[PDB]
């Protein structure tokens, strides 16, 4: 079907935003966009690589690059979407003043979002990392940890439910999944990453279909004021436009 494109997205608020892009694509081009929904960060790139979908819209470039290295995919970015500054959340404390020694702190376990989380924990002064780590520090790079915090690495989609675990005092959670239980950085975050970061999300395709006319249309539909306005609402200001104005 030459007027049909399948795009992989994550359930929750990101799916809602993608639905607006779907609408713009229909209204502006009469393009038939099908959203294929996922609730993890691994299967969407598998689906794309295998040709089960044409594009996906869920990852930032460090993540993409790591996926190319680790899985050997031939994928490429065809457009920016939003930066989603990541936040630390808790259902046990309201401030770092209350963080007890020995507390478990949950973070994503994939290399780039793990690194990102550790950099955030360093930024707010809870830990110090070795020099030269760049974007990919690991827990082995922690050189100061005065509260003797225990970093608990979890699959990203598990981070929202981790908040209810009896020992998890703090969790760094992608807004993707935080939004599934109605949390946003501005409303619920104890601390939040700077808007300026390398983590703008992407629309990604295979090398072989990066220039497909339907891909170009979808990118233009997503990169629209209508989509921004929707994102800014549902993410309560936690979505920064990543494309050229
Ligand atoms: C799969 S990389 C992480 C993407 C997620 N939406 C974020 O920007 O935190």
């Amino acid at each position: 079907d030459p007027n049909h494109i399948k795009v992989g997205v994550i359930v929750g608020a990101e799916q809602q935003v993608a639905e607006v892009a779907q609408k713009v694509a229909k209204d502006k081009y009469g393009l038939d966009v099908e959203l294929v929904t996922f609730n993890d960060y691994v299967l969407p790139n598998e689906a794309l690589s295998k040709g089960d979908i044409d594009a996906n819209a869920f990852q930032h470039k460090p993540y993409l690059d790591q996926q190319l290295k680790d899985r050997g995919y031939k994928l490429v970015a065809v457009g920016n979407t939003f930066v989603y500054p990541i936040a630390g959340y808790s259902k046990k404390i309201k401030s770092l003043d209350e963080l007890q020694d020995g507390s478990q702190v949950a973070v994503p376990n994939d290399p780039t979002n793990l690194g990102r989380s550790l950099l955030l924990l360093q930024k707010v002064g809870l830990i110090k990392l070795k020099d030269g780590v760049g974007l990919l520090p690991t827990v082995l790079d922690v050189v100061e940890n005065p509260k003797n915090l225990k970093i608990v690495e979890l699959e990203a989609p598990q981070l929202p439910r981790s908040l209810d675990d009896a020992q998890i005092a703090l969790a760094v959670i992608n807004t993707t999944y935080a939004s599934q239980i109605g949390l946003t950085p501005a409303k619920d975050g104890i601390f939040v990453e700077d808007k300026e970061s390398p983590y703008v999300n992407l629309i990604v395709t295979r090398e072989d279909n990066k220039d497909a006319e339907n891909v170009k249309k979808f990118v233009q539909a997503y990169q629209s004021d209508e989509v921004y306005e929707a994102a800014n609402k549902v993410f309560n200001g936690g979505a920064v436009k990543g494309w050229l104005e």
